[PDB]
C-alpha cells in the first residue's frame, strides 16, 4: 500500500484555527476534490467532524472515544495502526487528509505530498511536521486567485 | 514561458470522435478543472468551438480562418500565438485538439495524461511521446471507467 498526503499551508506555517481553516483560496479545493475522488481518506475525528462525509470519498477515521458514524463509506478506527492494517486489505492507496495530529503521526510513512502553499498569513493554532529530507518536488503550478497558491508535489526517495 | 499539455487519451489511443470525446469517466474532469484554473489555454478553433469557454480560464485560439469574450484572444497561427503569449504569462497549458497537440507535443515542458480504460470508436488521436519524458507521479482511479492519472516532464 502506497501513502499519499495532502494538505495545503499558509505562509505563515498555520493550517488550521480551532475546527476551521482561515482562508479560502478559491480555486485550490479542486486540486483536493480532484487528487481524492473515489480514494480512501485516513483523518483524525476532529477533521471529520470539521469536513463531514462528501460525497465519491471513502473515509477511515481514527479516534479513541466511542464516536461512530453509520454512514456507508465511513469506516471508524481505534488507532492509526489498525486502520491501515485493515486498509491494506481492501485498497493499494490511502490518501492522510489531516488534520494537525494526524499529519504529525504520518509524516514520515508517507510517500508522495501533495502540498498547497496559499498565500495568506493568518491567525491559528493548528501547523504542520517539517518536511523530512529524503523527499524531492518533482511537479509544481502557480495559481492567481483572490489568494494565491502554488502547488507541489513531493517524492520520497 | 513554461509550456505544459493535458489530455485524456484511451487505452487505443483515440483522443476523439468527430466532434466529440467518447467517453464519460467520472472524476477525470475534476483533474482538467483543477490543473487549468485561472490559466490561459491553448487550444484549436475545433476544440474551442465544440466545448465553448468554461468559467475562470483564459483562452489563446489558434484559425486560419472565426470570431469571439474578453477572456479569448484569437490568432492566426501557432507562432503568433506563443508570442503573443510570451508577453502577458509564464505558463500557458495546451489543452487540445488532435492537431494542436501534434504541433506542439515537441515543444512542450510538462504533459499531464491521464489513461482511459476503455477502447471508444474515434477518429483523432494522440501524437508519438518524445523519447526524453519521463513520468514522475502516478496516481490510480476506480470509476464508472477507470482512469490513471500521470505527470511528465522533459
Ligand atoms: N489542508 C489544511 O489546511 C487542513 C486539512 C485537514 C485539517 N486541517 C485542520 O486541522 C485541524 C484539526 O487538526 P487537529 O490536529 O486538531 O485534529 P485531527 O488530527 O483532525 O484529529 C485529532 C483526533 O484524532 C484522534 N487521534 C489522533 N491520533 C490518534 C491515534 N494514534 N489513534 C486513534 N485516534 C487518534 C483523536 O480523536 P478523539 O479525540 O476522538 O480520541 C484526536 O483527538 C482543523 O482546523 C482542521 O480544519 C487543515
Ligand atoms: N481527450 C482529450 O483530452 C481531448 C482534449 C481536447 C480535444 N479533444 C478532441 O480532439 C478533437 C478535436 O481535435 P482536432 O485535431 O480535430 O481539432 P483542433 O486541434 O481542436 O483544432 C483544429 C483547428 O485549429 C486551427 N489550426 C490548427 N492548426 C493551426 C495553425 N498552425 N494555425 C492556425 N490555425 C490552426 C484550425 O482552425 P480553422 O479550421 O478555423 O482554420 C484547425 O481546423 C475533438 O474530437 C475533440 O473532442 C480531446
Ligand atoms: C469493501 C470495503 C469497502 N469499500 C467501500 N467502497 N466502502 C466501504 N464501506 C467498504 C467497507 C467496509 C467494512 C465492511 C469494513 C471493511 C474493512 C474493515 C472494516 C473494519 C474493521 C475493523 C474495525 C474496527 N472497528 C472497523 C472496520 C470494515 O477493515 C478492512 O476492511
Ligand atoms: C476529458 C477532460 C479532459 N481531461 C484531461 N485530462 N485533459 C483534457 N484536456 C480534458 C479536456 C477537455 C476539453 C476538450 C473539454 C472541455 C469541456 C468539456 C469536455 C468534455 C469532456 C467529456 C465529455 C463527455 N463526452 C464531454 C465534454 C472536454 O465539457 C465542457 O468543457
Ligand atoms: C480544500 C482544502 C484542502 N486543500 C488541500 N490542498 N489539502 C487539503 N487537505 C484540504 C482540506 C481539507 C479538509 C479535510 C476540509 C475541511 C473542511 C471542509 C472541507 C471541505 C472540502 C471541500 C468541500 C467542497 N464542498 C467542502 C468542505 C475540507 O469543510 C469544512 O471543514
Ligand atoms: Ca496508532
Ligand atoms: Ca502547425
Amino acid at each position: 500500500m502506497k501513502l499519499s498526503l495532502m494538505v495545503a499551508i499558509s505562509k505563515n506555517g498555520v493550517i488550521g484555527n480551532g475546527p476551521d481553516i482561515p482562508w479560502s483560496a478559491k480555486g485550490e479545493q479542486l486540486l483536493f476534490k480532484a487528487i481524492t475522488y473515489n480514494q480512501w481518506l485516513l483523518v483524525g475525528r476532529k477533521t471529520f467532524e470539521s469536513m463531514g462525509a462528501l460525497p465519491n470519498r471513502k473515509y477511515a477515521v481514527v479516534t479513541r472515544s466511542s464516536f461512530t458514524s453509520d454512514n456507508e463509506n465511513v469506516l471508524i478506527f481505534p488507532s492509526i495502526k489498525d486502520a491501515l492494517t485493515n486498509l491494506k486489505k481492501i485498497t493499494d492507496h490511502v490518501i492522510v487528509s489531516g488534520g494537525g495530529e494526524i499529519y504529525k503521526s504520518l509524516i514520515d510513512q508517507v510517500d508522495t505530498l501533495h502540498i498547497s502553499t496559499i498565500d495568506i498569513e493568518p491567525e491559528g493554532d493548528v501547523y504542520f511536521p517539517e518536511i523530512p529530507s529524503n523527499f524531492r518536488p518533482v511537479f509544481t503550478q502557480d495559481f492567481a486567485s483572490n489568494i494565491n497558491y502554488s502547488y507541489q508535489i513531493w517524492q520520497k526517495g
